[PDB]
């Protein structure tokens, strides 16, 4: 019906690589997903949003450098704890880049 | 990319009903999906294989007119041990019908 | 904004009585609720489905001409499985007659 | 019987937006609810109460900018501890800032 | 205000004794409490209903002659199961006889 | 028999308020209860001495103006522990006013 | 004061074996002890009524002729509980022969 | 046979009230009771030694006024740790007045 | 001061064996041990009553030829709980030889 | 056969006494206990070798006075972890004088 | 240095297919693997020994047409319980086929 | 099919050593392990890649010369959570060496 | 000092093999081993008597020709309990043969 | 077979004393054990390695002249965790000596 293209990406080893673009439905997202990224990591695919505001979820994230999907929850005094890792941690929101919230995935394995 | 339709159908109170076709890409799926239902179900898309052959995990099945989404597990005699809803059961592979194997899904909702 | 009225009752000891008449509005009901019920019982008002098909879910149910709200599970061979009450019990789903499904469920009381 | 109007919002990605005004009958609260919201938020509409005086309990709040309903708990030294997100935590009673509390909740989700 | 007067009795050693009528406030009890008792009972007194229908609750007893309190829950098969003593168990409702379904209890000790 | 009135309040919102006189009978206490109040709070009703002497119990208290039923616990140095909140606490004696001790409490809701 | 005699026994090894009056004050018992046991057994002393009526409780017993102190609890069909030892089991209440019920217990070792 | 004369008193609210003295027989007490207190509180009796030395063990002390039966554990440093009430806690032997150790308890009630 | 002698004995793999007689005081047994066995077993030593009728507890037995220290209960029926090795089981007391009742324990192994 | 007497003593609210002297034979010790102590506490009758150098372990203690049986674990810094009362604790070695070793135990009482 | 090839193969949806042959080292193995096969599955690498006798360990099954991997504990009565799918269970040696032990396992996923 | 070798070491006692070169087939790596090392350590084959770059994984790691395999979390400031020794810890990424990370684990011990 | 010889076996895929001889010295055992096996077995080296008579231990067996090393235990009706393998079970002594019991165990593998 | 001799020694109340030889077979040690020690200790007998370079695993140490087997852990920092006795603690690895690494244990109690 209505197709949708999405930058496509594959995060391994921490390292964010361009890949080929997806085609998706927009019934995939409830809201609409503009300015998307498509990223296949292990086995799941992660529909991303660029364009989103901070606020607790699950966001693809740069920590030094390193790319991740970590799920952000934030402290008072502009502080996050961020889990996702083998062992979480917290930081200030300024020693992180957000590169937008998750807001759906695929996956094949259960 | 490569654009494919998936007929579409959504799972609510135990009645399978068809809905809008839904635009999936191939990458979607390891092993090729020919035969395939794509089933909106709370908040959730399920990618069914109608061809799959009886194998233990998560199904698409139809107990006694009610459609829903199961974990079987084989177990001698022919039979099933039925998981996901409020209380498992078992029961003879004969008493279940199953509409086909979930290869995938995809979730807005963590 | 839109007024709806729902014909109300209160459950107590197992009985069901008739009550004032409730004002809802309709933006509570993702699915429209025709033909309703709001039961007030113990600090909570359950809005109920008269119309509803048997689907596992939180039922108001007639046991032995006894009312209350159960958790319905259907088990292989027309069988229920019945929580809810200080200690669940299965049953034939002839065995219990079946009032509606819960949609909804309001409280004041955390 | 008596219908009460409520203004309405919707709370999605920690950030509150008017929407249609919502039909209530008073009947629902015990007090009054004179100054009110409704918060359509995750399948839920929590009705909020404006007026308020600081008490432990379920409140709408916004924090450096972000709106939730979290669970207050006073502690010595005008602090507070904050429950309901992923991770709870501690602060000033003045680094937060209290919009209402929360009064009842209706769910159509079990 | 309303004075009310209700039968009194001690339970002690699982033997009932009538006493001294006890006063009452009819604010005590949302359902009028026509025929009552009034049972003093271990530092507690139990308010009971001996006109009450059997449904699942707290109810005075009669078991092979001994009295006392008991939380009941019926079972198909007319079968009930009977906690509040040191070890719970099971019977048919023909084992046992009801004298009244308690409706409230006051108690000095914490 | 003998009939006895106490003043009526109820606690709501951490705001005491004055209501109907309640009719019990001196039966209800073991001690004399001449200066009582009987505050409803949240279905039950507690029955206070406004003479008794501080010491470890449930306690019917102001701090700082909120209005709430404790039990407290006397710890060296003129200091308390007060539970019965989400989240118990600490503090010295004069930083909280006690109204009067719990004697009693009064129950329809199990 | 008010000086009480009763008549002394050990219990050891299941042995009822008679010994010293034991001189004890009526303030020790709410209910008159006429026909009273003092039983010293390891390290306590178990104040017994051999007039007491069947209830559930602490008994001094007779099983096959070994004496013991148990909690007896009735079931129906004229059954009981029987706990205390290292194993508590069922049996009739015709199968075990009881001497009395304890009615308070005296302890020098915590 | 050995009739024993104790002076006897009640503490309630932590309040201690001497009382009718208490006939008890030397054969309650191991070591020779010669000042000794028998404290009725809570449906127990308490047999308390005036002489006894500071030693881990139950103890009847004064703190801040306040009279009551604790757990006293010596710790490094003239300290204390005092448990028994709901919540326990540390302070200096110094901080508490000991009145005497309890050397044995009646109790009526199981 | 007053030396005892007792006929000694080692038990290994389930034999009994006859050793040298063992020096111990009476002072360490409170009832008189005339007739009595030290048994050597795994770095203990079990002093046993040959004389002692059957009663709960600890004792020295012989089962179709085992001898081994056991934990015995009666059970009605004639029957026996049999406790200390890998794995308890029931039987009857004629299925079993009482040698005699262990009345203390000596170890060097903690 | 081989007759061995220790001095014999009594512990009891935390003070030694002097008592009968024990006899006892050499095979209870597998190391030769020459200055030996037999402890009767609670039971039990502890043996101690008075000559033991310091090393982990159940030892008999002097602390501030009071005498007692501890568990012992040297801790880096001269320092002691002591265990066996209501409540461990930590101390220096030269805070507590240590009298001898618990080599043995012996107990009627399982 | 030492070169191996062994028969490769695919399980997949419980189906066996014939594969790639695998190079491997004989130091993969401490016993001669003469007939082997090499089964991905699953992001592993399964070594199987054809030639096996049957024992208790993890095995390359048959089960009613079923290909899988499963731990196999032989039981009294040529009986065997069978686990690694999401239910064991157990059924007779005969009431199954094996297909060969594996002896080793190769993952890239932890 | 396709031979590849492998250079081989053996990790004891936390010393690498040299040792027979491993012949493995391609088809163990998904990614090409071009510097490839195979450390044969307690009964496991661990497949390490030399070249890898820092990312949270199971790494070969020299610790002021101590070899071993940890898994490694990045934290922020530049530190690492050092998992997989009897108590975990936390480093500075340069107070360790990375000598590559693990891709693969060949096991015959389940 | 005292070498002694002992035939040496390995047990692998519960098949029992001869092997080289193992130089143990006698005081490796209590009692005296005379013909004894050293059954090397998963990295560890049991010392089995094949002179010992039933009895609760660790046996060598062979069960329907399979060989392993369990935990026998008696139970009434010559039966055994047989733990060891993933899942214990009950036999008759008769359906397994004994080939002697373990005295002792060597490990390097902690 | 191959006859190895190791000098032998006991370890108790933390001291280390030479003792007769221990004649053992190199095929107890997988790597070559030149330079051991046998150490007899609570019924067991660990072999140690003197030359071992340190590394975590089980240890026999010197602590400020006490002797004892303990496991040691390497901390950042030249710091070491110390399991083993009743309390675990840290120090520094120059407040411990060590003398050697168990390689291998032998026990003949289970």
């Amino acid at each position: 019906s209505d197709a949708k293209r999405i930058e496509g990406f594959t995060l391994s080893e921490e390292i964010l690589k361009s890949d080929k673009q997806l085609s998706v439905d927009a019934q995939f997202f409830t809201k609409p997903l503009t300015d998307g990224m498509a990223i296949r990591s292990e086995g799941k695919i992660y529909f991303v949003d660029k364009q989103a505001s901070l606020s607790d979820g699950l966001w693809l994230v740069d920590i030094e450098g390193a790319i991740s999907i970590r799920e952000l929850t934030k402290l008072p005094g502009r502080k996050l704890h961020v889990a996702g890792g083998k062992v979480p941690f917290e930081c200030g929101i300024d020693d992180i880049k957000t590169l937008g919230r998750v807001v759906g995935v695929y996956s094949e394995v259960n």
